[PDB]
């Protein structure tokens, strides 16, 4: 007998035992959370645009955004935090964006989006998972919606022979593709095994839709054979995963699996794949240790690598683990969070009369995924559960026609889950990922030699700007390149003056050394706006359109002169 | 006094946080301190649309091609002396706005540009007898015209302005030319007095001449004065604006009929009217102090009664370093951040006062220690005659080690306080994103929202409008129109499916999708995103919402719904070359 009993009261000068990263959902950013507190200690914007930091504003947020900067919005559910051997390794979290086709890379030590790529030949990167083992070599990113190949207008037909989605591939370290696996039907979400051989996708297009299972090592020989097509002006090798009449690819297998089903989640004892059957009221277990039989031809029937189909309630969507044995699954209809035993439900399935289920909680409502501490890596400690409910109705103030989500704190830590928290949260965060505190080390001021700002320092060399002293104004005919250190009391460059029509680019160094003293600079309006912490460079181009005495002032509260940190363009009349 | 809301308990307070630099609104529980809902304003939203939508850009106006704000000040309108609900008001420093959010949907539903004018910076609302006008500084002198001739500073047309907005047309009221610059800015309870502190007496560009006067000062505008010269048609405008401008400056040394100038020391900051009426409180930053104006001295002092502008002064209790802001329990406490100290004072203002007149006594009751350096705080209902004396919000700066690292940039902490005693308690560290300056407590029962749009709102009215040009009734159709490269679709929706769903259009046609959420259950709200079109919006039950974009793309273009949400669509793009060139 062992209680649920944790502490989740984290008091005025006490820390937080955990990270957590949650998906900003439609509002498109990444938020950094304590847990068990669930308090936001930090917003990391990605696809949507951040007044305050000036992400999507400054240079360096739209270089790295690259022609997607254009492009305002985001829609963000699936953070995943790179591994090595298994087990977290502190380096990137991965989000999809589902609205603009989109997989970013954050960078955990400066908590920043450094690599963005918009993924070739596909519409609404919604699933996304990275592979455990070795390392996260490769993202895997489900691409949803079938399109025309070429989608150039002339073939509409959804069920033309080119027509289709694919499965993608994108180089964890380089953020370019890897490589793209068309598939039949619809993927929806993704997972890959403890070894780097194989991946599995569920797919609910085209009585039973199927996980589809990729042999991620055939695909990569066939790579470096050169055995590929390419799509359209895009780089990326293209292998055909599809069925040919009734034959199967090399590339991947189709487990038949009800119905429409939705969550691919693996074990971390690195056992199963986990397909939620959402219509249908079960879970289907995958045994990874079958897939190589199955690829070799050795099995009968791909049924055959199904071992276990509990039945668990109305609606599964979702399963997590606590490294202990149990399986903890979302019931969406039934609004509940069951925790089941994955080796009784196996033993059942061969016919044992035996309960595999040892607990329903009910969540407040309607619960879609559901995250437990460390569960995708084989160090699952089987301590906090966070499940992330749709409609919270009255569990918190109402606040007009639009509701938050409510995402839920369990205690999982006993034999008895225990619901202790409800953190209401805003635009469907969708899903969540933790960390421990000891796996993920911050940067407390910037290297000047950041990648995340090293063409701005590129373009201030081609000046003769050492960016560390020099407070001096360029003129390159209609262009004008302002640059200036910041520190205490004032701007290195407190005045200038430009012609109207002029395109003005101000580049700024904060030179503090003091950590949280953060810089800002905003020009009143003109919509600019940007953040310099310590020992950043940072910087913003925008027109001086307006003639007369423009002030800009610093934003970030950083000294008790403040209000006083001020300086002025004055913009002479054409 | 409970401290943590367990599941299935709601919190006793709305709270509703500045977004800083961040430009939005957002909705807490208190004393739970979480994020119930976010508010766009000056920001663009991925989530709703907002500064993506017909109906928003159409609310931002030209300022709608800013993606950024700066906004400090949240107050919410009163009705004698006591919050009202209807609005909340917010001020951006950055592109010089006011904005206006209505409390029952939740929603900024007017925005204004203030004209001739730089920063909006100090906002604060008349409370007697209602809120009447919006008040705000813009807080940096500039030329008039500013047109690229004149930058001095000290020309006789460099100057700032107070302004005053009417809360319920969002237009201008009026504003007034003032010597010197604007910081923050109170009211009375009465409707005949405003103040604002000064810090830049000195019409100086840089730091040092800015801190050269010994006292800068708050400035007192008498309302009715200008309320009277406005009705008799003596003011004058400027540029193309509309707005009266009346002079409240002082001719050499001939006070204007508007404003009087009570010398306070140094750089002040916050200026805040007690709740029992009696004084606009300056906070003396630079000046260790705060200094007490007695608002029953002011009708003397603007009928020349009192020799010295000094003489509304009635106390100048020294309290620590860097004094910012003071906020008022009801109890006849007021509570001062200081930001060098690190700490909050509670002192007696009755006892502050009598120590002026030399009586000494300590009128410091305790100092509490916060984490780090705090800016403004806020007690519960302490801009109202209801001043309630529960909680307390001191917003700090630099929070430092009081949370997990999450490298440079750090959280600001937003530490709720305890105050129903006589000692103030720190109960709980809130990690806030984006400088949150202020905020701004109502009772539970002050704020009625809806939870279904009403189908004559106005948010949405001119899109109703363009739907009957073309013949469509929104609560019905499913149509798609076309206007020569124009397209217009208009689509109810409710599960199981988008009401249209899929249309044809040509390469290059603009599109505009019209949404009306027909459903009738509460928090149901829809979504709809075009994939790869960076088009994005929310509908909520009974809510037409628009967005324009154009099909710049040939070939096959899912859309789908984000929110709540299978419920998908296509949008097919002929391609240019099989259409007139
Ligand atoms: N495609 C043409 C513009 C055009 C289109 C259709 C009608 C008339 C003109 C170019 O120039
Ligand atoms: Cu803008 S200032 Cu003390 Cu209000 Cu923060
Ligand atoms: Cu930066 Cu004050
Ligand atoms: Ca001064
Ligand atoms: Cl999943
Ligand atoms: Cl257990
Ligand atoms: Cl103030
Ligand atoms: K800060
Ligand atoms: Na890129
Ligand atoms: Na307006
Ligand atoms: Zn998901
Ligand atoms: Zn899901």
């Amino acid at each position: 007998v062992k209680e649920s009993k944790q502490k989740i009261h984290v008091g005025p000068g006490e820390l937080d035992d955990y990270y957590g990263f949650w998906s900003g959902g439609h509002q498109g950013e990444v938020r950094v959370l304590g847990v068990p507190s669930m308090r936001e200690l930090m917003r990391i914007p990605v696809f949507n645009v951040d007044s305050a930091t000036g992400w999507g504003l400054t240079n360096e947020s739209r270089h790295i955004m690259g022609d997607s900067a254009k492009f305002l919005n985001g829609d963000c559910h699936h953070p995943h935090i790179s591994m090595t051997d298994g087990k977290y390794d502190g380096k990137y979290l991965f989000i999809n964006d589902k609205a603009n086709s989109r997989v970013a890379r954050i960078r955990l030590d400066i908590m920043k989006c450094d690599k963005m790529i918009t993924v070739p030949n596909v519409q609404a990167i919604h699933g996304l998972r990275l592979q455990k083992v070795p390392h996260t070599k490769y993202v895997f990113a489900n691409a949803e919606f079938i399109i025309p190949h070429p989608n150039d207008g002339k073939v509409f037909d959804l069920q033309d022979e080119n027509s289709y989605t694919m499965y993608n591939a994108i180089d964890a370290e380089t953020m370019e593709m890897a490589f793209q696996v068309i598939v039949d039907g619809n993927l929806d979400n993704t997972d890959a095994d403890y070894t780097g051989r194989f991946a599995a996708a569920t797919c609910y297009n085209s009585e039973r839709d199927w996980v589809v299972v990729f042999d991620i090592h055939a695909v990569e020989a066939a790579v470096k054979a050169g055995d590929f097509i390419t799509l359209g002006d895009s780089k990326t090798p293209v292998l055909d995963g599809r069925k040919k009449d009734g034959k199967d690819s090399k590339f991947t297998r189709y487990v038949p699996v009800p119905k429409n089903p939705h969550g691919c989640n693996t074990s971390s004892d690195g056992k199963y794949f986990i397909a939620a059957g959402k219509l249908s009221p079960t879970c289907s277990m995958i045994a990874i240790d079958k897939l190589p039989d199955l690829f070799a031809g050795k099995l009968a029937d791909p049924r055959d690598v199904i071992v276990g189909e509990p039945e668990l309630g109305l609606g599964p969507l979702h399963t997590t683990f606590d490294g202990r044995g149990n399986a903890y699954t979302t019931l969406f209809i039934d609004s509940q969070v069951v925790k089941w035993n994955m080796e009784e439900a196996v033993r059942a399935y061969k016919g044992e009369k035996v309960n595999y289920i040892k607990q329903k909680l009910d969540v407040h409502y309607q619960p879609g995924h559901l995250h437990a501490s460390l569960c995708e890596t084989n160090e699952a400690d089987g301590k906090w559960l966070v499940a992330l409910s749709k409609f919270s109705k009255d569990r918190f103030l109402p606040v007009g026609p639009l509701h938050p989500e409510n995402d839920q704190l369990i205690d999982i830590s006993g034999d008895e889950m225990k619901l202790v928290h409800d953190g209401p949260t805003f635009a469907e965060p969708h899903d969540c990922i933790m960390a421990r505190r000891d796996q993920i080390k911050t940067k407390k001021i910037w290297d000047r030699n950041d990648p995340f700002f090293a063409p701005t320092v590129e373009m201030a060399k081609k000046d003769g700007i050492n960016l560390d002293t020099d407070n001096k104004v360029i003129r390159d005919g209609n262009k004008v390149r302002v640059y200036m250190t910041s520190m205490a009391p004032a701007f290195g460059v407190q005045e200038f003056t430009v012609k109207q029509g002029d395109e003005v680019t101000v580049t700024i160094t904060n030179i503090d050394q003091i950590e949280d003293v953060s810089w800002g600079f905003v020009v009143v309006n003109h919509g600019v706006s940007m953040e310099i912490s310590p020992q950043q460079t940072s910087s913003i181009t925008f027109v001086a359109d307006k003639p007369g005495l423009h002030w800009y002032y610093c934003s970030w509260f950083c000294h008790a002169l403040h209000m006083e940190m001020v300086g002025r363009m004055m913009v002479e009349p054409a």
